């Protein structure tokens, strides 16, 4: 074990993860599959760093289409400032957004806004955890993992504190912490 | 996924976790409660983020994520995405996907070391035999590959392939 | 002189330069001096880099209420379509906001970044550019402050440039086809 | 008047900041004048001495160019790139263009990271110096003003992004800093 007393409890252990992608990306992977070919360019996936980088590198190879990769860096004001810019511009590209979890979903919406504003051919949104508050919010998401109570959670790419990234499966942090 | 690109396989799927299981295992024991600061693993964007996150699953002691985005000049590079934070006091170990050249590397050694590490170590997955030419010690190398252009596993040939889960060789048609 | 060889004619001098940027500075001033203090916030001038920036330093100094910067430094993808080198430091939520230009021609940029800034929410979005040419008279992102109406020549001076050159002109004239050919 | 009760006296007025820039600028140009064909460049970090470096350039006889950095802080000369140098300054005459230096730990930075791309030749002008930077490690081969300890704003200097404005230098009320 990493983190010894820091995990309160496990919600979501490696199996069911890899799990979820491996159906997820055949999903995504049946609803691109005439794009590959009726347009010509591959799918795009865009993820805004960085806890959402061990779900969109299992992810893309979960999908049995080629993809490519975009990532963007933004800071909050303390309405996000941009850090880090995409690389290529996605006009006329079938951009699919990659969140890990969908809370407020106040960022979500302005990413959003952002990228329909390039002018994609189309533009949906996979997340791999959905919480409750992300009702309040609606950006349509074509794509959910698990919905999962309000409770803080780490692992996976999610962090407290940038620690807790590298764990393969996803549990409720504690309190203590 | 591509049929008619790649020639044939170099590294499988399977040789590829097996190796990386063997790096983080080797990278475990050397920086295994002192410091009381994990490890910090820098990784430049973004042929290597695939490499990057099935190491630190790879590797027994908890590590963090940092990355760097760069772009060409025209041994020199420019920083479009600086670190988000000061990695002084930190072991800090450089994971890139694949070693030729090495200016890129040589460049980026000479700047994190300006920050004041407490160590500076480098991972990589690839290594092309040109890398002796450069003057940058490597302390964990997972395959010693030809100077044949190669894609798969993050790297890539105009941002392609990088999906594949093996690293492949490319058809000279293609490129 | 600093260019010789180079700068064919001077389409406008220094002296018409400071002269006209002055009187931007009072009409800015008078439509400004309102929301100045029922606001109380000043105004924020954005600024694109680089070549305004000689323009606003002078612009912001001319204008008779406190006015702030903003710096965003941006790249183009291919040939309108924008990339985002700097982002602004701040938020432009309910804030005065007033674009400072160098020149517009196309106008591909202003009008990306005008959209841009107004998914900011800003409370008030407006222009203002030291050029204007004959393409940018009759473009949709309207422009309330224009400095000249020049001509379609290819200029430098003034924070206008030839591959990073004649920046540092105090004068705006025109470049002579055998250096930008 | 901009800010009517904020500046408790003014330090340096436009007429002697304009004056001593027309000097450093003629310094500067008989400096740099001595065959390699690419002008002068000036490197700038924004915001503040934003003001300052359009003002020299265009007090300096001989052709400059503009390079402009944007950095933050992480704790601190510890230091963030948000803007780095569009172009590769690799044997090139490169001249800092600061504001104003105190402690001159975002200045040594800069200094290290500069001359690892290698310039042909690297120097520093500020218009203000602190107390605390007259014996500075870096040195600074052109110095405009060596003024007190005080918080001054004006001229590309601020506090809290304000005063930017002004087109002469000021010491603030300790009433808008405390
Ligand atoms: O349980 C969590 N573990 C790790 N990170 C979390 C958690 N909940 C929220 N977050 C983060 C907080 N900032 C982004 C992300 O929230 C998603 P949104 O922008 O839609 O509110
Ligand atoms: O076989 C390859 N497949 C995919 N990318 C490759 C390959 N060889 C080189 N590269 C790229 C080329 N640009 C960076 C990288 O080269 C490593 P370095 O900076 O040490 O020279
Ligand atoms: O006469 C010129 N001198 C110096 N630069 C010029 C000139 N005309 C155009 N430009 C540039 C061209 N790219 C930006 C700027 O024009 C603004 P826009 O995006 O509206 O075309
Ligand atoms: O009197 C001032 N008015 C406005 N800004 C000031 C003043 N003194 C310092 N500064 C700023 C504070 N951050 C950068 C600059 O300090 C100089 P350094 O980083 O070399 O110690
Ligand atoms: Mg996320
Ligand atoms: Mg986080
Ligand atoms: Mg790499
Ligand atoms: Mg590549
Ligand atoms: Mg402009
Ligand atoms: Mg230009
Ligand atoms: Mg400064
Ligand atoms: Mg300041």
């Amino acid at each position: 074990e990493l983190y010894p007393g820091d995990i309160k409890s496990v919600l979501l252990t490696a199996e069911q993860i890899q799990a979820r992608i491996a159906e997820l990306g055949e999903q995504i992977g049946n609803d691109y599959r005439e794009l590959s070919a009726t347009t010509g360019q591959d799918l795009l996936l865009i993820t805004v760093l960085k806890g959402a980088v061990l779900f969109v590198t299992d992810l893309a190879r979960a999908i049995p289409v080629p993809t490519q990769f975009e990532f963007m860096a933004v800071s909050s004001y303390g309405v996000v400032r941009i850090l880090k810019d995409l690389d290529r511009d996605i006009h006329g590209r079938d951009v699919l957004i990659v969140e890990d979890v969908v809370d407020s979903g106040l960022t979500l919406s302005w990413l959003s806004r952002n990228l329909t504003s390039r002018n994609p051919r189309s533009l949906r949104v996979c997340t791999l955890l959905r919480k409750p508050d992300a009702v309040h919010a609606n950006v349509e998401i074509a794509y959910v993992g698990f919905d999962i109570p309000n409770d803080f959670v780490v692992g996976y790419g999610l962090d407290y504190d940038e620690r807790y990234r590298d764990l393969s499966y996803i549990g409720t942090l504690d309190p203590r912490v």
